[PDB]
């Protein structure tokens, strides 16, 4: 199966191929500085395709927060398969925990794609 | 393949493919910065045979409501089917914060749960 | 299918997984202390040989929270296959809400294996 990957401009690192199954590193657009206790969306310059049926999941890397500083303050990003136009850049969304510095090019989160969950009835009941 | 639900009561909003399912505050629950609140969601559910439930914050949680999800990511097993087996967002506060009833609080997805393995002690790797 | 566990010595309990495919808890190698505001990486005295082509995922216990005060900083820790040196023993990144301490065998967060996602082709567009 394959993914469609848009960069933000040619400045941005190309990022890992994906035939061993790993997960993806991706990477600050620009420099972000964020004081301690405050919040950034720090854009990650890339829009993508991904299969249908298909999700994707954002996490932090191991080092993430021992160089950086930074939790991620929705946990696990869902990206859907809807999440496809031009403008649909991904962004990872960075708490300070101290003050930090996150430079262009830092790889600062990963992803992979997973099967979006079957077909379900929910059925309401009156008791368990 | 189904999911069964109960809802707490008559005014909690009725839940509703592939998507994440919004799941939402069952009552007003006010957080101060730096405390932790459990917060109810009003339903309890009878998974299907050998999936589990994952619970994360939806992408907006934060800057609407100041919070972070305190288990980062809820597992719901199969066997939390009981009556009285209701699900809690847990949420730490980072500012004041203030949820209101019916609010959309978090996103759960199915997952079959883990195969069969066996866990073998051998004393090198 | 199988998992080959080793422990860090005897000291360690033994880690039982149910039947069924539950998520599995993992413990504290030692007593650990944390003041407020500090971070440290809680060794878990386990190493692992994960099946081919699988990963293992590392969340908080539900009750992680309430019972000790620390939120895990990578959301999610990832286990991959290739993590299966001797030396390879797992931790869990705790940064702590308030001042705790962890004992030695504390059941602390928790993990289930997942295939690994499909290999994908990466594929570059100048527009979405
Ligand atoms: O974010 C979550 C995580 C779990 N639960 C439910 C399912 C869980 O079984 C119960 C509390 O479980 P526990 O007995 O505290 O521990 P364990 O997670 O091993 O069941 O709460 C939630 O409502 N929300
Ligand atoms: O919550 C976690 C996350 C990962 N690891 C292990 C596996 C990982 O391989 C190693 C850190 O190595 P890395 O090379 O910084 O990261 P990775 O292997 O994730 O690229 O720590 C843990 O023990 N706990």
């Amino acid at each position: 199966m394959q993914i469609k990957i848009k960069y933000l401009d040619e400045t941005q690192t190309r990022i890992n191929k994906m035939e061993q199954g790993d997960w993806i590193d991706l990477r600050a657009a620009e420099d972000v500085a964020i004081k301690k206790d405050e919040f950034k969306l720090v854009p990650l310059g890339v829009a993508m395709e991904l299969p249908e049926g298909y999700e994707a999941h954002v996490v932090p890397r191991s080092s993430t927060y021992k160089n950086f500083g930074v939790i991620q303050t929705n946990s696990m990003g869902v990206i859907d398969e809807s999440y496809k136009g031009d403008n649909d850049f991904w962004f990872f969304p960075a708490y300070a925990l101290r003050d930090t510095k996150i430079k262009k090019g830092d790889r600062i989160c990963q992803f992979r794609i997973m099967k979006k969950m079957p077909a379900v009835d929910l059925i309401e009941v009156d008791r368990l």
